[PDB]
């Protein structure tokens, strides 16, 4: 630092008269700090405009800052880790919040964002201790993981403008249960939700077009319905909902990758019309029990419903061309499956595991297929 004043140290800054707030008196061997707007050193005055990079970082014993209004600009990581840290405000000029400022200040429980903020930045607010937060209609830009692992977050207000969620944006905030996302809502990107638990009440708009990977996961959801609006699904977007109880996903021309539902134990309904089942889509979901693919499902791809324990008849559509490797293995519970003409493809083990697969009828032209079914299976041969 330059210079020291009661408790707080000071750098000069670029701009003539000007100091930064650059940290805390500290000794080698409830605190309040209260930043004043002004300071004299050597005779001269100096206006405190800013609070420096890094300035209150580690600072864990720190309750309460205060801030004047002339401070217009505040570092990154400012206030990182001050643990401790409970009651801040941030100057009406303040235009934007940088990476990590808040990051780790577990204790700090509220916070007023100024009316004319701009940008958050990544990790801004991550593990802050918010119930509720208001953001300011002229954010623009909101980064990554913002508000992750929020753990008392109950209530956000988003820009209604804002077209992207950026990544892990609300990741592990666990007592969010609702949120109304922005009217014109384009584009949820990967982890934005995953481990909010609680999460229940989100309604799609219709310009949303696109969730990315993990972007539901771990979420409280009970019963999903993807519009037509969609065009694209990641990979693994509920994966692991333990909650989530039937999807209806009917699209014929949706976009969609791998492990969906996969962990998904308490999904029991499905209905399904996209051409491809993407691998593993349906991996472990155990209490599953009634799948409807419209016949616009021509591919079952591999281990697609692999352990999925408690089902016991699926009825294949008239189209399908393949099934995948291990698509059915541990099915332990399915006892009817047809398949049609159609078919060209069994995958390897396809049916291992289903012992109570007792009966089925394929054509001679696929006998090579009959090794992938349990040896207690009975065939019965169409010329």
């Amino acid at each position: 630092y330059d210079f020291v004043i009661d408790e707080i140290t000071y750098n000069f800054t670029k701009e003539h008269g000007t100091v930064e707030v650059s940290g805390l008196r500290e000794f080698l061997n409830p605190l309040v700090v209260n930043i004043p707007p002004v300071v004299t050193y050597k005779d001269n005055k100096y206006d405190v405009v800013s609070i420096g990079y890094a300035a209150f970082q580690g600072c864990r014993k720190v309750t309460e800052i205060k801030i004047p209004s002339t401070v217009r600009e505040i570092g990154e990581f400012a206030f990182e880790n001050c643990s401790k840290l409970e009651i801040i405000n941030i100057p009406d000029s303040v235009k934007m919040i940088g990476r990590c400022t808040f990051s780790g200040c577990y204790a700090l429980k509220s916070i007023l964002l100024p009316l004319m903020l701009k940008s958050i930045g990544v990790e801004a607010f991550k593990g802050c201790d918010f119930k509720e937060i208001t953001i300011p209609e002229g954010v623009t830009v909101i980064g990554d993981e913002a508000f992750a692992t929020c753990e008392s977050l109950e209530y956000v207000s988003l820009p209604d403008s804002m077209e992207t969620l950026h990544n892990g944006l609300f990741s592990g905030c666990g007592k969010l249960k609702s949120i109304k996302l922005p009217r014109n809502l384009k584009i949820i990107r990967d982890y934005c939700f995953a481990e909010c638990i609680l999460l229940e009440n989100m309604e799609f708009p219709n310009s949303l077009y696109y969730l990315g990977d993990f972007a539901l996961s771990k979420t409280g959801v009970k019963n999903i319905i993807i519009p037509d609006s969609f065009t694209e699904l990641g990979k693994s977007v509920f994966y692991g909902c333990t909650d989530l109880e039937s999807i209806s996903i009917q699209n014929n021309k949706l976009r969609i990758g791998g492990s969906l539902f996969y962990n998904c134990s308490g999904l029991k309904k499905v209905i399904y019309g996209s051409v491809i089942v993407p691998e593993k889509t349906f991996y472990g979901c155990s209490s599953l029990t009634e799948v409807k693919l419209l016949d616009s499902v021509k591919f079952i791809g591999e281990e697609a419903f692999e352990s999925c324990t408690s089902l016991v008849s699926i009825d294949l559509p008239y189209l399908v061309e393949e099934i995948g490797k291990r698509s059915f293995r541990g099915c332990t519970s399915l006892s009817n499956i047809n398949f049609p003409l159609s078919l060209r493809k069994i995958g390897a083990n396809a049916f291992q595991g289903c012992i109570n697969l007792k009966k089925v009828e394929l054509p001679k032209r696929l006998e090579q297929y009959r090794y992938d079914f349990e040896d207690t299976t009975k065939f019965k041969w169409i010329k």
